[PDB]
């Protein structure tokens, strides 16, 4: 059914990560590691049980949540990642978009070889705009650990390097409906990286059984 990374309940307009340099603040600028922009086909499927290993197990991995559903809120991102841009400002921004008013809790687990390593849970309730409530969780600022690695990984010598490492690096996203538990949106990150002539790059599917 799904054409874009959202379901009926619950879209996403725009999700990017990026760095400003401390020239910002004179000029502006920020570079994009990633960046989805659903503003203005079916989409391709990928089996979820393939991806199983890759994010944790017992609670809260992927094959429970995929246990609860709903099966339609579930989508991959292989994302081309841009590390081609010392001490600046390092976010992450996403904004939502329903027809009706929740209070959204976001968790973004990060994965190393499939064990959860970092979470972060941030939650926001609707500002009812054009017919439409959005859910605005702009700059929050990336945790030390992502910044750490980008910092190490921008460094090695070669990119099937940076590809070999990536391997075994996801991030896992549940969007629910704070107040009654429902599962709106879950969204599997795999990376590599782009060869930064071509910036960020990224292919939506999904997570199908």
């Amino acid at each position: 059914q799904a054409r874009g990374l959202g379901t009926a309940r619950l879209q996403l307009v725009e999700f990017s990560a990026f760095v400003e340099p401390p020239d910002a603040v004179d000029s502006y600028q920020r570079h994009l590691f990633v960046h989805i922009s659903q503003h203005c086909p079916p989409l391709e499927s990928v089996d979820v049980r393939q991806i199983y290993d890759k994010f944790p197990e017992k609670k809260g991995g992927l094959r429970e949540l995929y246990d609860r559903g709903p099966p339609h809120a579930f989508f991959l991102v292989k994302f081309w990642a841009d590390l081609n841009w010392s001490g600046g400002f390092y976010g992450v921004s996403s904004q939502y978009e329903s027809l009706e008013h929740m209070t959204l809790t976001c968790s973004s687990k990060v994965c190393s070889f499939g064990k959860q390593v970092v979470e972060k849970v941030e939650t926001e309730r609707a500002q009812l705009e054009d017919g439409r409530f959005v859910y605005r969780l702009l700059r929050s600022p990336m945790c030390e650990y992502l910044v750490n690695f980008l910092h190490k990984l921008r460094q090695l010598p070669e990119r099937y390097m940076m590809n070999s490492v990536l391997e075994n690096f996801t991030i896992l996203q549940v969007v629910t409906n704070r107040d009654t538990q429902e599962l709106l949106l879950c969204t599997a990150y795999v990376f590599e990286v782009s060869t930064s002539e071509r910036g960020a790059q990224h292919h939506i599917y999904r997570l199908v059984r």
